[PDB]
Order: C-alpha cells, then sequence, then structure tokens
RNA sequence: GAGUAGUUCAGUGGUAGAACACCACCUUGCCAAGGUGGGGGUCGCGGGUUCGAAUCCCGUCUCGGGCGAAAGCCC
RNA sequence: GGGUGCGAUGAGAAGAAGAGUAUUAAGGAUUUACUAUGAUUAGCGACUCUAGGAUAGUGAAAGCUAGAGGAUAGUAACCUUAAGAAGGCACUUCGAGCACCC
C-alpha cells in the first residue's frame, strides 16, 4: 500500500537500510516492491518473514520511493514504527 | 594539386617516420592511467629513368579544382 | 532561479585496502639486454667479422638481408639505507544529491 508509505511516521528507505533496520527489530510494517530485482528483494523478505513481521508486495519501485518522499525510487522501504 | 600504418600528418633520390590506437609484461579484484617493451607499410597501380624511386619521367584510376564548343589541358 | 546527464539496481563523505608497492634519491653490485657514439682524410653515408647477395663513383674496407663477435658511457633488473604516493568499480559504515553549462 503506498498510501501506508506516504503516511505513517518513522520510516527508512533503501534495501541495505531496511536489512539493516531487520537486524534489530524496531521495524513495524515492511514494504517491497515486486518490479525489482529478485536477489535484492529475496534477501530482505526472507529476513522479514523470519522475524514474523508483515510483509507487502507493491507493483512499482518508483512510485514507492516517490510515497516515501524520494526522486528516484526504491526496491525495499520499512516502516518503523 | 591531392593519394603513405587503424587514424592524423611528415618526408623537398640514400629501403618508411612521430604521436594517437592494437598487442605484451608490470599488475589477480576489475579497470583506467602510467612505465616499458612490440607489430604494421603494391607510399593508389604498372611500367620507365637510376647502384637505388614515397621523390623524378610516362601511362592509368579516383577526387578537388580551374580553362574549354568539345576532345582535352593545368595545379 | 534556468538547462541536461545519473542516483536506494546506492549520490556523495569517510575508512579500509591500495602499500611501505610504483617512484625520487643515497649508495652498493658489475652480468643481461635495451639505445647512443667509432679519430683523420676520399666520402651524402663506415663498430668488426662471416655468408650471401649487388656495385656507378669515392673508398683500406660501403647503404639490402641474417647471424655472430668487441671495448665507452646511459639505462632499466637483484640488494641496502633514508624517504615514498595515488583514481574507479567492487569491501566496510554513515545514507541523498553529485557532476558539466549562463
Amino acid at each position: 500500500s503506498y498510501d501506508k508509505v506516504s503516511q505513517a511516521k518513522s520510516i527508512i528507505i533503501g534495501t541495505k537500510q531496511t536489512v539493516k533496520a531487520l537486524k534489530r527489530g524496531s521495524v513495524k510494517e515492511v514494504v517491497v516492491a515486486k518490479d525489482a530485482d529478485p536477489i535484492l528483494t529475496s534477501s530482505v523478505v526472507s529476513l522479514a518473514e523470519d522475524q514474523g513481521i508483515s510483509v507487502s508486495m507493491v507493483e512499482s519501485m518508483k512510485k514507492l520511493g516517490k510515497a516515501c518522499g524520494i526522486e528516484v525510487g526504491a526496491a525495499a522501504v520499512a516502516i518503523i514504527l
């Protein structure tokens, strides 16, 4: 949901920073794009599903980053609430 | 008059030069640079003159160009 | 404020390598090669020998080709000492603008 990402209080942008955020489990929701490379997505959805956190899948990664406030797009973004 | 190496130019009778690129090793992270080493050329082509022709002579082709009614000529 | 190129398929900062390497020296060492030079005088042109070649003049010996052999320095290669760097991808965190043009 692009709506939940555009809103929310505490978010984090980028795959590396989202997995690093998963390494402390201070994240409430995880939003990942489907059109992104699976080599980069599987790595985060594995740990996400392992932690027991909810895993969402969205269409485009461009509109994702657009919803995050960034101006280039993001492969994976986590709401750290 | 122009024509020579991949290319840009030189070379005005003593066997073909420079850079830039291609290649090797330095240098296995991948490069790039760099430092060395190396390779490559019917001088447009065939004659001719000469010990010898990228040079000069004649023929020939292309192209630029200029004179011309043209065929042709000049650089 | 205007215009493009790129960026969570990771901008840009930093570190880490890179590396005590490439290199400048101060030497040491005296072979490999690399290139440079062969008195005068003929002579445009000459390290020496071999083999061919091919040769007009000058010449004791000539310009092509292939080997082989000599001393002079200058190199780069093994050491030692003192100095001795660096850009990009990729690593490693921070994580968003960097670059060129009026």
